[PDB]
């Protein structure tokens, strides 16, 4: 005897995914060391080397990728994550959707699109003190994404009826991740002394991420409104709210990214909202819609601020330039009383007060939007071409016509606010074409000009949605009260349908002439969870309007049911789909 025996460990997608983690974290470790070296002594043989290092690394990022896709499609059941991820396990769609369904998997295609978007500027046309510092600081998040993927975390150990659910999270990583790399230009500027350059070369990233936060805004009150049906697009709760905090420092900084963008102003305030706005979306996208890994999270969002703002504390009034500074104050201010409020109960040892604090600071950017851009830049004080009044002619029009209806202050102001924003837009085309040839052409502000009217309209749908709307919860077995708001339905019975994994009942109503003829709002016994019923509700969709339909209790052999009706939140959607057609054409076509 004495002749060894040689095994090899069979090549799993466990095995696969673990070279995949640890081979990413090693590449992202020696590139974070190279960068640094190359920073600290000056040497071309290290930036050299942190830049041979951004390929391999999203290349092991990818191999663990498809270790999760791999292992999800084969129906290997060891791993811990596919098993309690394939309680929900058949269809095609949501087998390609489970690599980031929890936490382990998500933080992984997290990591990834880190690691791609660290690939996508690794080709950088930049000069290399800061080409080293931002692959330092890219590099160091990928290092504490792979590490505590890790140590803690790990994907590779041993529930609905929607596709939002799937593509709501990666709208939000891809937002951070673009976020990410002007905020490493920034600290890269911030230590390189050169204060100015970072922000016109790293102008896209910050728009894409603007517009892949945008779309996930709006994307998840559409979804919160009609799919999860609990007949409202937003929660003041605070995990939905800390989505919005980031969106709105997103905002702040692209404005004041385009000023110095043009005119090389607030340079101090675009550090401070791409640090403030990057940290945000880091903490929004942990707690989105879902122990010890919010401790290291925390860790790392204090270390983000802790880093920006460290580096910025070591280094007119009526114009365009003071208008677009005074929104973004506008902005930050929000953000600031949504973060101060969400805290209000933590720090002493509502939806009035969020309602109450966002509609003035609405009104505000509303009305800043309009007169801003009609300013000349760096003026010092409107004195002569004072077109406000025809603005004004507008918003006065706009109070006095809707009060002249029903219309409350509220809602009646809000259609000043928007026929003021509307004769605003015009304003800006009238005296943008008249150099004369296709305005078409100049991208970025007729582009901007669809998509601030596309806000526009969303201030009104929401001033009118939130002001105007009645609720009413019945119980019927053939009627108990049959007219509510314009309709008169009536119970026709229940139907039991199979579809799968969760079998569905019904409320069949029946309307007369032009009133919706026979419809059917949804329920589900839904097997898998702890056998509860969620709703999905049926919307008609109107000329003016949404009426949404819910179910509440369906009882054993008698039913209940909900009827909201709501003004305009059907081009609160138009509007979202302008937004989109706008973003997209600041962009090529
Ligand atoms: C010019 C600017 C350039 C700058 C670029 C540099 C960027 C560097 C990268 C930044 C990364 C920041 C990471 C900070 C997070 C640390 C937070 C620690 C988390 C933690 O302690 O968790 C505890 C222990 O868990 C545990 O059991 C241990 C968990 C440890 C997880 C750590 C994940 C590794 C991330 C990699 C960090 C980077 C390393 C540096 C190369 C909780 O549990 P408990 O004990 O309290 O339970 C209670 C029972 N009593
Ligand atoms: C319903 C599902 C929802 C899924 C949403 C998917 C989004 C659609 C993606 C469309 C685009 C895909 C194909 C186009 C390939 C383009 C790659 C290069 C892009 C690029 O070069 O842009 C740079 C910026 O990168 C950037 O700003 C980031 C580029 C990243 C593109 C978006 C990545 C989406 C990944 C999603 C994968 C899952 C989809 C699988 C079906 C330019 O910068 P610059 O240097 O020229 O600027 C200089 C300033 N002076
Ligand atoms: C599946 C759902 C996704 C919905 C998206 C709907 C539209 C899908 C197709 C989008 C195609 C847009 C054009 C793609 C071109 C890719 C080739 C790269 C070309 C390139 O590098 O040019 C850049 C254009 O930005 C770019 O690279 C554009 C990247 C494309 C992603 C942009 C979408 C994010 C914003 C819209 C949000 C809606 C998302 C809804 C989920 C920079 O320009 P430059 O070099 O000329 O700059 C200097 C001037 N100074
Ligand atoms: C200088 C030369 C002289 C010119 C003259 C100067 C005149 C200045 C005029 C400017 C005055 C600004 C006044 C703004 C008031 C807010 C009106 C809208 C409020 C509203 O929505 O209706 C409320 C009820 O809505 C509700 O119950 C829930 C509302 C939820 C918040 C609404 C969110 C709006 C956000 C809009 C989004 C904008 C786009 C964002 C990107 C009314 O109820 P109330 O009377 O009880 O209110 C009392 C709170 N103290
Ligand atoms: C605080 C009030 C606001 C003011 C004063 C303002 C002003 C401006 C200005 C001056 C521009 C440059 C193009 C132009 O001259 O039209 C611009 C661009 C833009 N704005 Fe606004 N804006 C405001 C609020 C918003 C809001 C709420 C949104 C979100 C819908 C928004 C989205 C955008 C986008 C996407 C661009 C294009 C930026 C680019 O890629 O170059 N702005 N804004
Ligand atoms: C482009 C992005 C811009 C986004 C702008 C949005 C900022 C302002 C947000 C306004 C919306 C807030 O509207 C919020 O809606 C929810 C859900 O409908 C309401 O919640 C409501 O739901 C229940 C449902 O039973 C009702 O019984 C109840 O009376 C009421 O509280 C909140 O009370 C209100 O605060
Ligand atoms: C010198 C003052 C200058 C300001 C000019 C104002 C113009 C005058 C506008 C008054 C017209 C509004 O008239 C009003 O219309 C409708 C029609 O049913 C009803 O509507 C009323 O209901 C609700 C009840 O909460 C009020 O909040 C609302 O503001 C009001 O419009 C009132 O019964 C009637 O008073």
């Amino acid at each position: 005897k004495g002749a060894e025996n040689l095994y090899f460990q069979s090549m799993t997608p466990a095995l696969l995914g673990n070279l995949g983690v640890s081979l990413a974290l090693a590449f992202s470790l020696l590139g974070l060391g190279l960068a640094l070296l190359a920073y600290l002594q000056g040497d071309g043989r290290f930036l050299r080397g942190a830049r041979a290092l951004v390929f391999p690394a999203f290349l092991a990022a990818l191999a663990a990728f498809l270790a999760l896709e791999w292992a999800l499609l084969v129906h290997d059941f060891s791993l811990a994550y596919v098993a309690r991820n394939h309680s929900t396990k058949d269809p095609l769609w949501v087998t390609l959707v489970t690599p980031w369904a929890a936490l382990e998997g998500s933080i992984l295609l997290w990591g990834l699109l880190q690691t791609l978007y660290t690939l996508l500027a690794s080709r950088k046309p930049l000069d290399p003190w800061r080409a080293s510092l931002v692959l330092a600081v890219l590099f160091g998040i990928q290092v504490f994404f792979f590490g505590v993927m890790a140590t803690i975390a790990s994907p590779f150990e041993t529930l609905q009826n929607h596709w939002m659910m799937a593509v709501h999270p990666v709208l939000m990583y891809l937002g951070f991740v673009g976020l990410s790399v002007p905020y490493a230009y920034a600290v890269a500027a911030m230590a390189t002394r050169r204060y100015q350059t970072w922000v016109e070369e790293t102008r896209w990233w910050t728009l894409i991420a603007w517009g892949f936060l945008t779309a996930g805004k709006v994307a998840g009150m559409w979804w919160s409104y009609e799919v999860l049906g609990w007949g409202g697009y937003w929660a003041w709760d605070p995990v939905e709210n800390a989505s919005f905090i980031p969106w709105l420092l997103a905002t702040a900084f692209l404005h004041t990214a385009f000023v110095q963008q043009t005119r090389g102003a607030f340079k101090t305030w675009n550090f401070a909202f791409v640090t403030l706005a990057f940290a945000a979306t880091l903490l929004g996208t942990f707690l989105t819609r879902s122990g010890p890994v919010g401790p290291a999270f925390l860790g790392f969002f204090l270390f983000a601020t802790g880093l920006g703002l460290g580096l910025l504390s070591r280094v007119h009034p009526l114009s365009r330039e003071g208008a677009l500074l005074l929104g973004a104050f506008f902005f930050a201010g929000w953000a600031l009383v949504v973060v101060l409020g969400t805290f209000y109960p933590l720090l002493v040892e509502g939806a009035p007060f969020f309602n109450q604090v966002s509609a003035p600071l609405g009104a505000g950017i509303l009305l800043l939007m309009g007169v801003g851009p009609l300013l000349p830049w760096r003026r010092a004080r409107g004195e002569v071409l004072r077109n406000l009044l025809v603005l004004l002619l507008a918003l006065a029009l706009g109070t006095l016509f809707g009060l002249l209806r029903g219309y409350t202050l509220g809602a009646s102001f809000a259609l000043g606010l928007f026929l003021y924003n509307a004769a605003a837009i015009y304003l800006l085309a009238r005296e943008g074409v008249l150099a004369r040839w296709g305005f078409l052409a100049n991208r970025r502000r007729v582009g901007s000009l669809v998509v601030h009217f596309a806000v526009a309209l969303m201030g009104l749908a929401i001033a009118f949605s939130q002001t105007y709307r009645l609720e009413s919860e019945k119980t019927l077995y053939r009627g108990e009260a049959w007219e509510v708001g314009g309709v008169r339905m009536t119970f026709q019975g229940v139907r039991a349908l199979d579809e799968g994994r969760r079998f569905a009942v019904e409320a069949l109503l029946k309307t007369d002439r032009f009133g919706e003829v026979r419809p059917r709002l949804h329920f589900y016994p839904q097997m898998n969870s702890p056998l509860p019923a969620p709703k999905v509700i049926y919307t008609p969709g109107n000329d003016y309007y949404f009426l949404l339909m819910d179910f509440d209790r369906e009882k054993g052999e008698w039913a209940s049911l909900r009827l909201i009706v709501t003004p305009l939140v059907f081009w609160m959607w138009v509007a979202g789909g302008l937004m989109a057609l706008g973003t997209l054409y600041i962009l090529w076509p």
